[PDB]
């Protein structure tokens, strides 16, 4: 604190000053001890000289050849030696004493006492001190722009080089002043009756030799103050750099410092270079991030990862990451799990570790500007299969991913056109098999073809934008499945007539009416599945009849109101959705429906029910929703295979006990009124709610 | 407490004081050792000049000329300077050493390094500091009343430089006054026999030299003081404005500071700039709110929310919040949870994380001032479909709501009409199906008619407020659920057979008396609930047994003595109260009422039974209460499907066993005396109380 600042020299200057004051403070004494000019007339066997003097007229003569005689510097070498090492403490200590500079020094000194002090530094060069991290950049921050510092301290050198040159320069001339005898010719007369005096200064020769031997410390301190000033004005301590401890621990870090910290590291290193070097550490960012890295280890631990392990939507073993900055290690402790989720961890580096790690093939990317390891990367595109990756602003996105090519399902979430879609090639994807798009592109992009080789099922959802162009849809040539949902299309495009090995076709939210291109659809003989949501349907053309292969229908939410009797030509259907349409009567053709075993039509307008519905046994689901049925017909004990029934929501008052001979339906597939439930028979109920 | 408050010309003053006491006291102890007046007469090859006096006339001369001939300057001028430069440190140190001043600067001082350590200040800059910030704020009150301490400041540098000034004023005009050699005419004639004497003291010479030497350092400390009184009139240290840390840390509160505070922060600017920078971050509102929630997030955890997370009235997962400062995080880490309950919070903004919880569709506002963030709103816009409001000044409840959408039930406690009521237009609200007003209305808004095409449920239960006008009511064309509760109409209104969409109907609290308009309400033909609470009707109109679709009727609370037969004539009705009337006998005719399920007599003064009325099987809900009965007819037995029964408070003494034959009637549903219901048999209440 108070020491670890002066350099020897400094140490030097101070214990000379010391002396110095020392000397003049003997001087000092003596003086005022013995300092006695002995006087005597002079103008004039032999006998004595008797003058017949009083004491007091012998002390008078003293006193006045004193001031006369006696040269300055004989008289006064002592108070100018004290005053000369006082001022030499004092601009020895300036440095410190003074504010500006005094503030700059306590807090180097706090803070490099500390970063000196942590044990993270050695081990670093081989869990609090993260702040201590922050407070070091802070600092520099606040001291790199002064060299107030170094302005200080040259000024006190050189005002230290200036006082020792005029000492010297005026002391060895005025050295030989003093004489031990003197004269004096004063016009004492009239007072003694004597004129002219000889006297003998008894310190004299003291002093003479005391000015010398005060002169050879004079001498060894200027010599000292210039070594410094050299070392001041050789060296150029405006800028330090390391480039040894750097290179010693390997770390390419710690570039350099600015001309305050560089003159203040100097004086450091001057004292001891260990401190320097402990230093060095705080300013690697490396180090940061290493840091960083251990206490979010600390704070992360398998256990806390296993706790929040789960199942995905696609039932595997996934860790949930919600908001994060990087990757805990302990997680490459955890092989087990075979999906991993991420949400929003930006600036994030996949290590290889995740080699370790083999068994998973799901991914998820939330919002994650990452980037990979390439070993991490060859790990990808050799066991990776499904990946979930969603994406703001495409900063998120790295490009690596276009790469791997085990995947066999992705998924994407994010807009592209913003309308071309910025979309890399999708070519080395080569075990594709199922995409998913999230997107508001108005034109499919190339890169889908480029997957098309491979490509089974791919999903797109866009916002609402139209897919304005569907070229590149006709060339889903490997396409099985295709879903066009909220595609803003309002018609049925050729492209999808030039898919005929599409399965199942969706066009939810694509607010359809006119649909006669039902003709083409005879066309793909493929499609077993066809998915009409939330389309503004009317009416239904008959060559919905001429696709036998259909297995599957939905038209929730359509404005169909009356269901054609063409519609049951085509008996291989399992599945009919009709819920949310102004349907109002069922035709009775329904019981050719044999193999249907879904129904829906919940909030329509249906108010009586065909005979006919009672005889596809098939029907294991039945949703009549809101509607305005106002008696259920006995034959429903004649569906044995109903196992879910919604009734709820009609006009409904007794519910005939036939429900009793339904053993598939129970009251968790019963959806109906409470009152209603209520009037079924004790035993319905009971075998029903369990086995009574 | 000591350092910091001296800028760099306050030290100096404070060396060159010291160092002024130093040239006095050396001046002191050399008077003291040497300050010897010597003397001789002066009046007469040479001779001496024997003067023929014994050393005890010489000392008396010394000590008479001494005294006359010796100037007094020169006699005490250690005195003086010691004097002086006293008075200079206790000028310096009258600021902290009067306790008034002490103690602020004490408090300043503690208050300023206790923000100097304060990691929060750089974590804010980039726990326990929520107490610092009220010990910050409090003292900025204590001390923004002063400038005292500038005021006191000012005066010791003006008595500082007038010292100066004297000084120098007549040191200099006296420094001339010492003399080596003096003179002395003293008339010790007679007694020494000499008249005209000459002297001289040894320290004479030495003293000019140390009064030119004390004369500089007096002359800097003046110039030093007179810099301080240019940086006194100069800055106008009564105000103090960062706008650079205000611009630097970019906070724009911290606004300024009165005069004594503005002038503690320029002498610990002029000491470092760092201090006042560290110490502004206190002052920060922003920063204080923010401290505010991360304490409120460190007390708070995900496991305290799951604590108290529960089911609501309607059966959803919800967590109370009933006093707090805001959001604690961590719920946003819940999103299973479809409701929240906030009550009384001011000053909360819920960000864009709600999106996190998309698994919500109600939510819970109790006189909570609360903005939202932008995908906040668009979240609440899109996933809500029932809310609960509850506000107090208009200023709790948020506008924003009126541009949510897709929400489909909402509930409002909180005065409108105040009668203008001042209700934003209910247009924006496109998806809503209930509604629940707890206001003051006595006009129906308009608001609710650009809801009214929508609507299908609204429940408006004032205070009191007569509904006066009810033409925005006939414009509830969609509407299909209405309750007026309270609505203190006395009448019905023409409003209500605007209606014919309507289902359920209720006048609960208007304390209708004459309801002989029962005639417009078989116009409405959808009429299937009617209720009439708590009203004044004497009587039936026969219009009643003309509404069709009766199912329920209310007659809680109502002067009605004696019901005649036509209203039973509406057999389609299953529920029945007619509690808290006159009723004192009940026509047979209540037979045919055969679909009802419900019935209540409490409070009443009913004396017989008709046996007809266990002919309703369908009666499930018995509450006969307090009236004059005293025999039960066994035909209750007939009542199989009786479920409640509550006869508690009558003139009973054994009861039928039939009571043993209705199964759905239970002891639970036997609301009974105790004694009463030993006397019935032990296998019946045995059956009611248990299996056995």
């Amino acid at each position: 604190a108070f020491r670890v600042l002066k350099p020897w020299w400094d140490v030097f200057t101070d214990y000379l000053s010391v002396a110095m004051l020392m000397i003049g403070v003997f001087g000092c004494t003596l003086q005022v001890m013995q300092d006695k000019i002995i006087c005597l007339p002079k103008r004039v066997e032999m006998k004595g000289l008797k003058t017949d003097l009083d004491l007091q007229q012998y002390s008078f003569i003293n006193q006045m050849c004193y001031e006369r005689a006696l040269h300055w510097y004989a008289k006064y070498f002592p108070y100018l030696v004290l005053i000369h090492t006082l001022v030499f403490m004092l601009c020895s200590n300036f440095w410190f004493k003074f504010p500006g500079s005094s503030s700059k020094i306590e807090h180097f000194i706090s803070i490099l006492g500390k970063c000196f002090d942590s044990p993270w530094t050695t081990r670093a060069l081989s869990e609090q001190a993260k702040a201590l991290f922050e407070k070091v950049k802070k600092f520099r921050l606040h001291v790199e722009e002064g060299d107030i510092l170094y302005a200080m301290y040259v000024r006190q050198t050189v005002l230290k080089v200036i006082k020792f040159l005029i000492i010297i320069a005026y002391n060895s001339a005025l050295v030989s002043k003093v004489q031990f005898t003197v004269d004096c010719n004063v016009d004492i007369q009239d007072m003694t009756g004597y004129k002219n005096f000889s006297c003998n200064h008894t310190m004299a020769h003291l002093f003479s030799k005391l000015s010398f031997c005060y002169l050879c410390f004079v001498s060894i301190y200027g010599l000292t103050c210039l070594y410094t000033l050299y070392w001041l004005f050789y060296r150029s301590l405006r800028e330090y750099s390391f480039e040894y401890v750097r290179q010693e621990t390997g770390i390419d870090d710690i570039p350099d410092v600015k001309n305050d910290f560089a003159f203040m590291l100097h004086m450091i290193d001057q004292y001891d270079p260990l401190y320097s070097k402990r230093f060095a550490v705080f300013l690697s960012e490396v180090s940061e991030n290493k840091l960083k890295q251990l206490n979010l280890n600390n704070e992360w631990t398998p256990d806390k990862l296993r706790q929040k392990l789960q199942t995905n939507a696609h039932n595997r073993l996934e860790l949930p990451l919600i908001m994060l900055s990087g990757l805990p290690d302990t997680v490459f402790e955890i092989t087990e799990l075979q999906s991993l989720k991420l949400e929003i961890i930006k600036n994030v580096m996949i290590p290889a570790t995740i080699a370790q790690l083999d068994n998973l093939q799901e991914l998820s990317l939330h919002q994650c500007s990452v980037k990979i390891h390439s070993a991490a990367l060859s790990f990808l595109k050799e066991n990776l299969k499904v990946l979930s990756v969603k994406f703001d602003d495409m900063r998120e996105l790295p490009p690596w991913m276009y790469g791997l090519r085990n995947l066999e399902e992705l998924y994407l979430v994010g807009s592209l056109s913003h309308r071309n879609v910025t979309l890399e090639s999708l070519r080395d994807l080569k075990s594709l098999k199922i995409l998913s798009i999230k997107s508001n592109v108005s034109k499919i992009p190339q890169a889908v073809v480029d997957v098309s080789s491979h490509l089974q099922k791919m999903c797109i959802h866009n916002d609402g934008t139209k897919l304005v162009m569907l070229n590149n849809l006709k060339k889903m040539t490997n396409l099985t499945e295709l879903e066009l949902v909220h595609c803003d299309l309002e018609r049925i495009p050729h492209a999808v007539f030039s898919l005929l090995s599409l399965q199942e076709l969706d066009l939810k939210e694509n607010n359809l009416k006119s649909i006669e291109e039902i003709v083409s659809f005879q066309h793909l003989r493929k499609l077993t599945v066809l998915k009409l949501w939330h389309n503004s349907i009317t009416y239904i053309p008959e060559h919905i009849k001429k696709l036998t292969s259909l297995e599957r229908l939905s038209f929730s939410h359509n404005k169909i109101e009356v269901l054609p009797s063409h519609l049951f030509l085509c008996n291989k259907i399992r599945y009919l959705d009709l819920s949310y349409n102004d349907i109002r009567f069922i035709p009775p053709e329904i019981g050719v429906l044999q193999s249907l075993q879904y129904f829906s039509i919940t909030c329509n307008k249906v108010e009586s029910l065909p005979d006919e519905l009672y005889f596809c046994k098939k029907l294991k689901t039945l949703k009549i929703g809101k509607n305005s049925l106002s008696v259920l017909s006995p034959k429903i004990g004649n569906l044995l295979f109903l196992s879910y029934l919604d009734v709820k929501g009609n006009h409904f008052e007794i519910l005939p006990p036939e429900l009793g001979d339904c053993r598939a339906l129970k009251r968790a597939r019963l959806v109906v009124e409470d009152a209603l439930f209520e009037t079924l028979p004790s035993d319905v109920r009971e075998q029903m709610k369990a086995d009574a």
